[PDB]
């Protein structure tokens, strides 16, 4: 049978970034992965700071959510239907790579988990018909809502992401960034 | 903006069958939802009972995968992706509800999470051309791989499920069962 097995690996861009690739069982029904084991991944974050929150955003073609971030929250994000452009930007004011970005395109050929510490923008981009973008958050107290996150415009010129398109669908949070 | 909500309501035909639904955020991107927090959900399960490993399971039109369990793992499911009919079976050899089942049609419009303890029989069945289903597992020590888990035949007459069909696609093991 198949072990569980992680290929993790830290960024060449961002550090503290770490880059996650499961393994998959295959077979005439499909697949059937592990995102996630306390054994193998509650390593990703600091003693103390427990996984201990699972969301689900299912979005529509074109839409682009983004760039969010916070001052407390670990973040392990993936695709698990259709295709994103995930897009982590650098936000931490003292790193000598702040508003540097990488992009991992996840899809059904490219299953990789990534691991975002605090004061990172997260973004993603629905290129596929439909998405389900897989989120599961460390942090110690309450949950940081959109009240008590940073954004940073999805267009930034400073940050100079490659989006697919001009044109993306944005809630109102997103749009008053680009002013 | 909305608090993360749980309507949590107990099975009225299998004792210990809990049915969640959450809330969720809608807007003209889609939707935001919490499948699970440690603080509302870990209280399902007993003390010291820890959600530590988070499953998907990515299958065709016409998969069934079941009827399956084992001695030790708390299952929490759903369907993120698709349409799936979900069927508990109660296979507690002790329960007065033994080879009793109940059905669920788990999709993003109908968004049931289901806590099994252990010792139940789960299995779906996907309706839609494609579906994703999410599993969180709790368990002390080590996962119960097909080897370590018990299977009953998806069309067993003792349970009698209704299936929209009698050519389900099957893995050789739930084949193995029907003999
Ligand atoms: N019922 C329910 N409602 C929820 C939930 N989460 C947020 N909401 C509500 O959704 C609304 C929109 O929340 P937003 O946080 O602005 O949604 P958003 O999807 O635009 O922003 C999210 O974007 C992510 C990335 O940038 C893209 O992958 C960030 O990782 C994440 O931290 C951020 O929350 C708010 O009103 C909030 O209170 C939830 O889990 N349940
Ligand atoms: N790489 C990787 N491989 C995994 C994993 N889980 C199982 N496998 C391997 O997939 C193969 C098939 O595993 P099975 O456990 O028979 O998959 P299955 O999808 O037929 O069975 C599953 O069915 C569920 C319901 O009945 C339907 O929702 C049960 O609740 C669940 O406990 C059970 O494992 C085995 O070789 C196993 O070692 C995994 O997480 N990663």
């Amino acid at each position: 049978h198949m072990a569980i097995e992680f290929d993790i690996q830290e960024s060449k861009i961002l550090k503290g970034v770490y880059i996650i690739t499961p393994n998959k069982f295959r077979d005439l029904r499909g697949e059937i992965w592990t995102a996630f084991t306390d054994e193998y991944l509650s390593k990703l974050v600091p003693d103390g700071i427990k996984f201990k929150h699972d969301k689900f955003i299912n979005s529509h073609f074109n839409v682009l959510r983004g760039i969010h971030g916070d001052v407390k929250t670990y973040k392990l994000v993936t695709c698990v239907y259709g295709e994103v452009h995930q897009v982590v930007v650098d936000c931490r004011k003292d790193s000598p790579t702040y508003l540097k970005w990488e992009k991992f395109i996840i899809s059904y050929k490219n299953q990789q988990l990534i691991l975002l510490p605090p004061n990172m923008g997260n973004s993603h981009y629905v290129s596929s018909a439909a998405a389900v973008y897989y989120y599961k958050l460390a942090y110690e107290g309450e949950y940081m809502d959109a009240p008590d996150q940073f954004t940073y415009a999805w267009n930034d010129e400073r940050i100079g992401i490659d989006w697919p398109t001009n044109t993306p669908i944005l809630s109102d949070r997103d749009i008053l960034a680009t002013k």
